[PDB]
């Protein structure tokens, strides 16, 4: 037997299809079906008996919430069932991160589930999505890669959906986690497992959301030079439950975000503050308004707060969520 | 003999003074005088003849424009003076990118103008800010430092200010250039320059803010999913001239932000698209709006923009400057 | 209440030693005792009972296999004890990840063993050893450091054995594995873990060297343009066991390399073909002489080689080490 | 309209072919012939009006200083006339910065000479080789891509000769210069130069090799622990010209590498201390034996020594060639 592998597919790029191949504008994203992006690479009936199934197509900078709560609905659906090995998912790389991640924190499953994007549309010369795929079914049916979290499958590298992040806005090798590093390789058909992560994830999980349509409203507001005190009144204005500082170094403060932190805080919104640096840790500080996201990046943030707001609104127990998940 | 270098103090953790050296909360940055940094290191004095002159003493994530705007008009009143030879400037790590990347192209001299700063307070055990400071100074009073723009200085490495950024919230090495590199670095009390920029600065720039006494008002909106249309809203309402947008990706929007920014344009708002991944190009595409940043992250992508907008409203000519500076 | 800490002292630029401050040549590595160093931080003592033991006093540079099989006999033995809870081994730079590589395969024990360095004098302005002390001997007292395999700790980076080398001549920040990231990193007296290696070590490997008195012999060579075959003759000649390629991209030998290779194996010798990249994965390749040393570099491969050839000859088992360890 | 553009093909995974789109072993590197490569890109004749010539097809592994020899004077040939506009080379990756930084001090034009390489043979799924070659013939006709010595271009970056290397064994963006970065990148079918580089070069450069038939003798030994006295003697009875050491951290050295360096240098052998660490400088250390490599690494060591030799012995002038080419 080979395992049973549903391939999942959301839109992206890797769905992308241009007039030429040296196109990269004005073709559209998630264009394609799934059965067309498995039949470009028919070695992967080698490696699985894949089954496509199209969930959605389109471009990943429109992906929300409500549709990420579906999409993990649906994987947990998936892999409830005895004739499932593993999940490929596919997306596009704008938003993968967030996907995933929430995915990694609401899977109740050791069976991988693994992203997998490409930063070239389908039509392009040396398009990248065709190895990409073959690549993450390849992981998603090893009996090694289970109980290792949610993964994100690009370029040769095994990304965890907790560290991994786009860190170029255009490049093929853009997903890194730069203190982190990959769970894993694939190189030579062979997958080569480096690290297993320290946190919780998927079946160690508290984070359940079958059952829910939607979910809490968090928005992201930049630190910068001269930020201005008058969007934290926006987001309080607009019944934001939580708001995600993505701060200037180690989740700084200018006194306009100081006040307009203690104004959200006076309203109920939790306020996370994590870092726009891209990289490393944001540390406690009793001296400053708000959790602090230890490593997450504001997107990421984002994510865990989210979720954490569906089970309870104790800082404490939010604080230690962002320590642990 | 020696050159002639005066040490221009703001603050930032490079004057921060704690109760303990293993304590990096609670202290203040920007406690500490200029003559107690230099005094701390008296072997500069083998390098240069220093004298300090205190700007200001702030904790960087305070910095504003206003502010930045004086320090440009001093620094060139300094350089003007023939018993100067460059200038080294103290600063907080948080905003040093936007203040440097300000001056670099402000400053109407090919003498060195270099940024220093340090991720751990003065107080701190192996305290960066010395061996900093005595590099900066080193930097500063080389005659092959000339017309090399402004340069920022940690760790041994020589960043440009068009490039360099803080990429980490916590760590000493946390000032990179992922694509670009370093200018050079010092090693062995020696300086080994590696790169010149390929783009304007200083004496070859077009802008000049002398006798301005405050700026264009430029915000910077985060992209993620979900990201909020209101948020646009507010800034429309508040008077910007400018927004920055850190995108998903390559500067891609949802219909939530092209709704947003076509309500900001129709006001005569210039719209910027960056990146929030932290490296790379955002490539030009007719059927988004706005302009876009080239590889200028979000945060020198408002400096630029900022003072794009003292000399021009012309969409043609404002992105030909994120093409060329 | 606190942990026992032994701080075992073998030399390096850590107890180095100069006439001035800025000072990086001419001095001693290794010139200072363990309790100079000790007592240049009394805050260990908040986190620890330490414990200094002079185990040795040189350039790591200069560190020899027979020497390094006395070290890990002796951790052996300290860790046995039931007053010992973790050992810091402070030791040269240069050599530091064949050290502890060597450790990482051959301690018995699930204590903390911690290698610590410096790239800067204890003389120098803003030398690194003492907050690189500091966080090591954390590491080494938290029961939470317990398990993961020996430890290499520099500017606030928790690097594993395995994966961690020095990646630059003269930078504090040399120490990084691109592919793999950090264990974990210390920020704000804070340790965050961030991944378990995945990979056989500590008390789950079949390596013991305890009573053995010596080493097989084995030696690196270079793989370039034009390398000659006659240093495949000169080691042969020498009575080696084992030779590592060094190789051309992913250990690709030259007709030159091939020739000195068969000669080796017609021998006995055992190759194993690395990469001098400095990064990555050799993949199998029948057609190829050799083993393959998977991601280990140069250096860590030698290590694994000496060691595998204290146990087997057989290249099936020896090729299966190289991808577990 | 168009360009004029030499294809010079040598060999390389670029021109390899293997009989299934997942193999990555047993096929032959430089197999195809170079009319075939640009087949596979028609979409170049859009870009340049190419022209293809055959100069050899072997594996880089292969490549001797003898052929490169050859290469730099044909290349030399082709720019001295009016209808060569620049030159792209196709090359395996293995060795191309050797070749690359050889042409980089031998050809004497502004006009662009760019490396090309593929870490995937034409016949793999997602094979890289024809969008590098596409970018590379971009870059070669674009005038805006004179002066800037020789050019090595895989995915989507320009990197100069002196600063880049193969960093990671298999990997596609195994092409970095981490401390130096990138002159450039190629993204959305555009140009963006970043960086000039400061050193000397092809124009400037002081080496001429025209009517040479063959180079001085230069040998690479490796620096870890327990390193052999015996190799030394070994190259020094094979007739070397020059060593150059990659060395333990910054070119440090052990008693078994000092008294082999002084040996050599009493039968007139120059010696360079380089590094094997992947990156950075080596300072200068009267008290060591032999020069050092400034930042070269010691594959580029060897090819500046070889050069060097062809025109001096004197130490103090091949010192600063390290410190200026
Ligand atoms: N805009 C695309 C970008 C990509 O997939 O590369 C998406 O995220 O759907
Ligand atoms: N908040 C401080 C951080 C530092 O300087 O390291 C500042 O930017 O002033
Ligand atoms: N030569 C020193 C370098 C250092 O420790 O930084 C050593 O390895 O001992
Ligand atoms: N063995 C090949 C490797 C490659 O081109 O990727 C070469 O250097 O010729």
């Amino acid at each position: 037997k080979l395992p049973n592998i549903v391939i999942l597919a959301t839109g992206g790029t890797i769905a992308g299809s241009a007039a030429t191949g040296t196109q990269t504008t004005g073709y559209k994203a998630g264009a394609l079906g799934v059965d067309t992006l498995i039949n470009a690479v028919p070695e992967v009936k080698k490696l699985a008996n894949v089954k496509g199934e199209q969930f959605s197509n389109m471009a990943s900078q429109n992906m929300t919430g409500d549709v990420v709560l579906k999409l993990s609905q649906r994987v947990n659906e998936l892999l409830a069932r005895d004739d499932v090995d593993g999940v490929v998912i596919t997306h596009g790389t704008d938003t993968v991160e967030e996907s995933a991640y929430f995915l990694h924190l609401t899977v109740k499953s050791d069976k991988p589930v693994v992203f997998v994007a490409a930063m070239r549309p389908a039509t392009a010369i040396s398009a990248d999505g065709p190895m990409n795929l073959l690549e993450a079914v390849r992981v998603a049916g090893d009996k090694q890669s289970r109980g290792r979290g949610v993964m994100v499958v690009l370029n040769d590298r095994i990304g965890s959906a907790r560290y991994i992040t786009k860190t170029n806005a255009s490049t093929l090798d853009t997903f890194k986690a730069n203190e982190e590093g990959y769970l894993g390789v694939i190189i030579g058909n062979r997958i080569y497992y480096q690290n297993r992560i320290d946190k919780l994830h998927t079946t160690r999980s508290v984070f359940d959301v079958r059952g829910l349509t939607s979910l809490p409203k968090v928005d992201i507001l930049y630190g910068y030079q001269d930020d201005p005190e008058y969007l934290y009144d926006a987001a309080i204005q607009h019944g934001v439950k939580g708001i995600v500082y993505a701060g200037m170094g180690a989740g700084s403060v200018s006194v306009r975000g100081i006040a307009g932190m203690r104004k959200a805080m006076e309203k109920g919104v939790v306020v996370i503050r994590s870092t726009r640096t891209g990289n490393g840790i944001v540390p406690p500080d009793e001296e400053l308004p708000g959790l602090v996201s230890d490593s997450l990046n504001p997107a990421h943030a984002r994510i865990l707060l989210m979720l954490a707001l569906t089970r309870t609104s104790d800082p404490k127990v939010i604080q230690e969520y962002f320590h642990t998940y």
